[PDB]
């Protein structure tokens, strides 16, 4: 809080009089001389006086600077300032708002020069990114088509920031957006992950993840547009940025039913997942673990394409380094594969063969109750497959449990009897019982 910008909060409110009179000048060169002091002093990069000038009364004749009839110097000056303004606070952006501008913002999209577009779009994105009642506003302002006729420029900052305004009008489940209006933009964002701009690109993959998250309707209009192909190829980008929202986006399609899951399936997505499980960024290394439980859980077959694609030993490797937060991922993962069981023993005596057993017992110790059952499931699970093998041939030891006592897991399993969860304590009973029983 500088003494430079000291002297200038001085300067400017002796002089902000002054500014307001000459903005309301009938002389055009005035106008267009005040309304761009304001634009500048709204410009500064650190600490703009915003509230200031918003306490000087100008907005509504600045918006009035953007009216069908201005000269094209004054809307682009007024724009601008406006746009400062819009892209401030919440309360801030509320002011340019109940102005009037969005309509005249739409409008300007229609009319503009490409500098006074960009201006424009990325004022209706800070609006839409506001609430979820200004988004929804700027699609019954009909913003949508105006919108989406900007990516037929070839002006890469123009797209850039629709791209950016377009995910946001995307955004938001507690009111899901409308989907009339929205599914739209699909064929757009289409051919928006192929883009060579990175920030293009992303905001593509944000907007598309947050349509993709919502009903089967709006994840099957995702697929029809063939946009998964995209996304799984879009997860072995360069930038981690990249990645995180086209990993989302696929996360969204997985969780849809056994149908949609088998087209990122076919996209190749267990094998880019596979290499996320080594990423820097531990969000990544945690959204792939989940994404792959959720496969997991499902089709016996897709049990044994997510074996198939060597996604079980990195698997169990999280489960034993990771921090909690990624452990309790993998734990489900790990857990879901050895669901069924009996049914598919090979499963079981694969996963056994890639060490699991030992990590599982250790999260015993430190997890919640919730994985506490996930972990004592998938225990019981490779346990019945050590009593089946050793009936069938007949060796009266069961060489699962052998390996749990091994890994030092008999205790840490059998004090969770110990919890006062009714339900970890009769499955830990369980299991000592049936399995570590005899003298």
């Amino acid at each position: 809080s500088s003494a430079a910008d000291q002297q200038f909060y001085g300067q400017l409110q002796q002089e902000l009089p002054q500014m307001v009179q000459q903005i309301n000048s009938s002389d055009m060169q005035e106008q267009l001389a005040a309304t761009v002091k304001f634009r500048q002093i709204l410009s500064r990069e650190h600490n703009p006086p915003i509230d200031i000038v918003i306490q000087s009364g100008v907005v509504p004749t600045l918006v009035n600077f953007m009216n069908e009839n201005q000269p094209e110097m004054l809307q682009l000056e007024a724009a601008w300032a406006l746009t400062n303004i819009a892209s401030g606070t919440s309360a801030q952006t509320q002011v340019v708002v109940d102005a009037g501008a969005v309509p005249l913002f739409i409008q300007l999209l229609y009319t503009g020069s490409v500098e006074l577009q960009e201006q424009a779009i990325w004022a209706l994105g800070n609006v839409a990114g506001d609430s979820t009642s200004y988004r929804d506003y700027v699609l019954q302002c009909s913003a949508m088509e105006p919108i989406l006729s900007l990516f037929n420029s070839e002006k890469v900052t123009l797209i850039r920031t629709a791209t950016w305004t377009l995910s946001n009008l995307c955004r938001g489940k507690k009111p899901q957006p409308d989907w009339s209006i929205v599914s739209k933009a699909l064929p757009t964002l289409a051919k928006l992950i192929y883009s060579f701009d990175n920030e293009t690109l992303i905001d593509a993959c944000w907007a598309i993840s947050y349509l993709s998250d919502g009903p089967a309707e709006a994840i099957q209009a995702v697929i029809d547009a063939r946009i998964p192909k995209r996304l799984v190829e879009l997860l072995s980008h360069q930038s981690t940025l990249v990645q995180t929202p086209a990993l989302r986006a696929v996360g969204n399609i997985v969780t849809g039913n056994d149908l949609h899951t088998q087209v990122v399936i076919n996209c190749g997505v267990l094998s880019a997942l596979r290499n996320l499980l080594s990423s820097p960024k531990e969000s990544i290394r945690k959204e792939a673990c989940w994404t792959i439980s959720n496969i997991t859980a499902g089709n016996t077959e897709q049990i044994q394409a997510v074996v198939d694609a060597n996604l079980i030993p990195p698997l169990i490797k999280l489960l034993e380094t990771a921090e909690y937060k990624i452990k309790k991922e993998a734990c489900w993962a790990i857990s879901n594969a050895s669901s069924g069981g009996l049914q598919r023993p090979e499963i079981i005596r694969y996963m056994v063969s890639q060490g699991c057993i030992k990590p599982l017992c250790d999260l015993l110790e430190i997890a919640d109750n919730r994985i506490i059952e996930v972990t004592l499931d998938a225990l019981e699970n490779i346990l019945k497959m050590g009593e089946t093998d050793k009936e069938a041939r007949g060796l009266a030891i069961n060489e699962n449990a052998d390996l749990i006592e091994k890994a030092g897991g008999m205790e840490k399993i059998f004090n969770c009897q110990q919890n006062e969860n009714d339900r970890i304590y009769e499955k830990a009973y369980k299991i000592i019982e049936t399995y570590f029983g005899e003298e």
